[PDB]
């Protein structure tokens, strides 16, 4: 690793003193071991999440509760033993709950690391290295690279470590970058320097890393690095040995968690500390040590209520049962905790040629020179009938279907596209896929001549395999190809040499068909192919070629234009010396320029629909591409990635521009930025960091054996279907098909997931404040019962799980997409929503001042008594030395404790209107929306009978009162005060309707 890309290739030879000639000798091998290492690469290291992020804060309350329970038992058993009855069995039931906490805990960890799960392995086959340590072409194996291996990347060499190109033993070189970038495109690197000091991998466009050499390019490259030192290794393991990030909904878990824990830990301790007086007094005190431990357990019950353990297991359950009915798009669901987390997606940064450009590269347009007189040209311009790898659908004459063989120029044109085409299309029926065999450029040509069907062959009548190459090889069966000299960067053309078969016309009547990059062809093309005829290169003809390159090339319509020229006067294998670049170049004149074909990386497709919602309504799609700025501009406008014919400069920033400007302006590319041109993993990470500092939290695409800080540190790894194992093993949302719906159903179904987590987390935070305030009543005042430790846990058992899933979840709420644009800046805890939370908190607070404390009077439906005066003075009742302690303890009696428990259960359950819809209250009551609440009510009902009547529970808790109206003090607050939240939804800009 060195500036290398920037520097002379000739210097790069000297950098290790190596060549095909003077090869890597044994002490050069040694010399390099003695510097760089030898591809020591860490594996997987799927680190966990749950306990660390949640339990290990409140552990010192919730888990040590077990120890405190044991100590209270140990005390009592030495003092009044069995006699402690309720609070004797209470430590055992606390133990039972702690066992259940541990079970729920281990389930949650074995999902949290199971999100990460079995990340990374499988390097594909390395390369043929020339060496001198054995001067033999060693098909090297991953570890035994010793920087300076002279790798012939060529036939199926998955380029091993950090390489820089030295020399090519062919005129083409195409190195696929799927396995390096995500972007599944066989890029043109180049032998010579890329002068700019940019350290990133696209800007290193002569440095090679894990790229697929697609055989078209018998190259030779120097291994510039090996080991952790290697860019590939470094960029793997700095993410994928310890992966995690904000995984979008988790960032909104922060909002609650980060504050809550610290507050809860503190207030639990405060409840204990204030009690210094009130631990001494009678039914808990006397032996005030009991009192202290009692209040500790009460304060820990407060912690349980405020940080519910069930909650994340519940999301995992909602997730499981949700996702299997959501996801009508590409979503190979790699792991459960990827999805109900993914559903607050804010940016989908997809690599270009997968989905956003369907990796189905066919020719979309062409023009031939039709006929020319008085220099004015009939250019027989055309679009091609129908996108995709469909060899059906011929050619449109402006733009209506025509069998292409009806036009004279299209004969020799088709002969170019079939012959000057050494790659292919196959229809591997076995896999059901039209495989783009070899270079996508020539696959496009294959599909083109199949569509064209110049020789009117039956085609769809041979097997659909043969139908990918039939018309093609009919042409080849006439004009027998008899060598090819492939596309060089320099001459900007390739020469296929072909004459008839059967008719012995080789050498003599042997034509040459040339294909290459625009200008380099259009100037050597000294003749215009006037369809059949030939004239010189005439003016207005060349003028309209020179419009087309900018027309269908810088307009919204932009083709990847490829110029095609026939040679008429039959060249000679006898004059064709078959070696140098320029030799070929000068043979390539007498060129009757036929026209330009254009492969616009699929037309329609479809990729535009999503992008509206992915510009405004929420989830911004970015194109990641190896395309340069100018091309990417138009290439994006073509598919609505920048929507209309609006201005640019900004909308497609290059990874170069991005990196030229220091980190502030680099950041100030990222917000709502529509495309990032010339980008790879090294840029993808930076894009995420900047997106996160706008809250445009990510889902980033890649596949490659160094896409790791774009798989994670990127919220969700979107695996390209394409190259490497590590996509499909380590990225959570695997793509398979090219459908654009994948994007749309984030702004649809992903926002449903967001609403799931909303109503779910809402319920607990609004209801279970009742449990929270119960602790305040029982602990601060003289036992005016609400919820003794075990009694608390029953309300928990009612309110966690079942109501959260009941609202959640399923069709969550009304207005699924139709809900306001989820503009990445909305909190979870929206101001007026927090006001609602506090209002419901006020309600459950007042209802717990009810509990038994108020409720022993007014309309009790049981204890026809009162002394609700006394409650005010703290030191109420509690066994004899207390204010008015003639009685033992009126709240300790059967009906009040059990009923206080029961009233909290019911009053918290009333929140299942306020948290049911977010705000569309009345209209989200009809049972075709999520009404699992029926099951929640069934829980409360069955548990009511159980807790009251079935005596084993009355031992631990207290005994039955009667199923009745009950609590007409407190219950008759609930429904009116819920109606007050209706009024609160109408406060300000006061409409009064709902």
């Amino acid at each position: 690793m060195e500036a290398a890309h920037s520097k002379s290739t000739e210097e790069c030879l000297a950098y290790f003193g190596v060549s095909e000639t003077t090869g890597l000798t044994p002490d050069q091998v040694k010399r390099h071991l003695e510097k760089y290492g030898h591809n020591e690469l860490p594996a997987e290291e799927g680190k966990s999440l749950w306990e660390l992020v949640i339990e290990q804060f409140e552990d010192l309350l919730v888990r040590i509760l077990l120890l405190a329970a044991c100590i209270s038992f140990v005390l009592a058993w030495f003092e009044e033993g069995e006699e402690t009855i309720t609070a004797f069995v209470e430590p055992f039931v606390i133990l039972l709950i702690l066992i259940a906490n541990a079970i729920v805990g281990v389930w949650q960890e074995r999902n949290a690391e199971n999100a990460i799960e079995a990340l990374k392995e499988y390097e594909p086959e390395m390369g043929k290295v020339y060496r001198a340590d054995r001067k033999s072409v060693q098909r090297i194996k991953a570890r035994d690279i010793v920087p300076g291996d002279i790798v012939e990347v060529a036939v199926g060499d998955k380029v091993p470590a950090d390489i820089r190109i030295l020399s090519i033993k062919s005129t083409t070189l195409r190195v696929d970058q799927s396995i390096l970038t995500g972007e599944s495109v066989s890029v043109i690197k180049h032998t010579e320097p890329v002068p700019d000091p940019r350290a990133v991998n696209q800007d290193k466009k002569n440095m090679l890393f894990s790229g697929t050499n697609i055989a078209a390019g018998k190259a030779l490259g120097i291994v510039a690095t090996t080991g952790v030192s290697t860019e590939i290794g470094k960029i793997r393991d700095q993410m994928a040995a310890t992966e995690q990030d904000k995984t979008p909904l988790q960032q909104k878990l922060d909002e609650f968690g980060e504050q809550l824990s610290k507050v809860i830990s503190l207030i639990c301790v405060a409840v204990w500390l204030i009690n210094i007086g009130h631990f001494n007094d009678p039914v808990h005190g006397g032996s005030w040590i009991r009192g202290a431990i009692y209040y500790f357990k009460i304060a820990v019950a407060l912690a349980v209520a405020a940080i519910p353990e069930g909650l994340p297991a519940v999301i995992t359950t909602c997730l499981a049962l949700g996702t299997r009915r959501m996801a009508k798009k590409n979503a190979i669901v790699r792991s459960l905790p990827s999805v109900e987390t993914l559903g607050c997606t804010s940016v989908i940064c997809s690599d270009k040629t997968g989905t956003l450009t369907t990796n189905q590269m066919s020719v979309c347009k062409m023009f031939i020179i039709d006929k020319v007189d008085g220099d004015f040209c009939s250019l027989n311009e055309f679009s091609i009938t129908g996108s995709t790898y469909a060899p059906e659908g011929e050619v449109l004459k402006n733009d209506k279907p025509i069998r292409s063989g009806q036009f004279d120029g299209l004969v020799e044109l088709a002969t170019i596209c079939a012959l000057c085409n050494d790659s292919s299309l196959d229809f591997n029926e076995t896999k059901g896929v039209y495989e783009k065999v070899g270079e996508a450029t020539e696959t496009a040509l294959t599909t083109l001549v199949e569509k064209m069907n110049v020789f009117n062959t039956e085609v769809r009548n041979l097997s659909k395999v043969e139908r990918a190459n039939a018309c093609n090889s009919v042409i080849r069966q006439l004009m027998k190809k008899e060598f090819t000299l492939e596309f060089s960067r320099d001459r900007k053309s390739m020469s296929v040499y072909c004459s008839p078969a059967k008719s012995s016309r080789a050498a003599v009547g042997n034509k040459m068909f040339v294909k290459g990059a625009p200008e380099g062809v259009i100037d050597r093309c000294n003749y215009v192919r006037v369809g059949t005829t030939r004239v010189p290169m005439t003016g207005p003809v060349k003028e309209k070629i020179l419009s087309v390159i900018k027309e269908w090339g810088t307009g919204r319509d932009t083709l990847r234009c490829l110029a095609l020229a026939t040679r008429d006067t039959p060249p000679k294998r006898e004059e064709m010396v078959l070696d140098d670049s320029s030799r070929f170049m000068e043979y390539e004149t007498d060129l009757t320029f036929v026209g330009v074909v254009g492969m616009l990386d699929p037309p329609r497709k479809e990729v535009m629909g999503s992008i509206q919602l992915c510009r405004d309504a929420g989830i911004r799609v970015i194109m990641i591409t190896g395309d340069n700025k100018g091309t990417a501009i138009a290439i994006c406008r073509r598919i609505g990635i920048f929507g209309e014919n609006e201005e640019v400069a900004d909308r497609a920033y290059t990874g170069r521009e991005f990196d030229d400007l220091p980190l502030a302006e680099q950041r100030e590319a990222c917000r709502r930025a529509c495309c990032f041109a010339r980008v790879e993993p090294s840029h993808k990470s930076k894009i995420v960091e900047y997106l996160q500092s706008y809250d445009e939290i990510t889902a980033m695409t890649g596949d490659g054996v160094n896409d790791a800080p774009a798989l994670k540190k990127a919220e969700i790894g979107i695996a390209m279907g394409s190259g490497t194992a590590v996509a499909k093993t380590a990225s959570e949302m695997v793509l398979a098909d090219d459908n654009f719906s994948t994007i749309v159903a984030a702004v649809e179904e992903g926002r449903a997931i967001y609403n799931n987590m909303k109503q779910f987390i809402r319920y607990l935070i609004s209801s279970n404040v009742g449990e929270v305030v119960c602790i305040f009543l029982t602990a601060a005042l003289g036992l005016p019962e609400a919820l003794i430790p075990v009694q608390l846990l029953w309300v928990n058992l009612v309110t966690d799980g079942l109501p959260a899933t009941a609202l959640g979840f399923n069709p969550p709420d009304l207005d699924i997409m139709d809900r306001p644009p989820r503009s990445p800046k909305e909190p979870l805890i929206s101001g007026w929503l927090f006001f609602r939370y506090m209002a419901i908190g006020g309600y459950v607070g007042a209802a717990t001042v009810g509990a038994a404390a108020w409720w022993f009077m007014y309309a009790e439906d049981g204890p026809g008594v009162t002394y609700h005066q006394l409650t005010h003075f703290m030191q109420c009742t509690e066994d004899h030395p207390h204010f008015e302690g003639l009685d033992c303890e009126i709240f300790e009696a059967p009906e009040p404790m059990t009923m206080a428990l029961s009233v909290l259960v019911t009053i918290e359950m009333c929140n299942a209107l306020n948290s049911l819809s977010e705000n569309q209250s009345l209209m989200r009551m009809p049972p075709w929306v999520n009404i699992w609440l029926l099951g929640s009510i069934c829980l409360s009902m069955s548990l009511h009978f159980l807790i009251l009547y079935v005596d084993p529970l009355p031992m631990i808790f207290k005994l039955k009162a009667l199923d009745l109206t009950q609590w007409l003090m407190v219950l008759k607050i609930s429904l009116p005060v819920i109606g007050l939240d209706e009024i609160l939804k109408f406060i300000a800009r006061n409409y009064l309707e709902g």
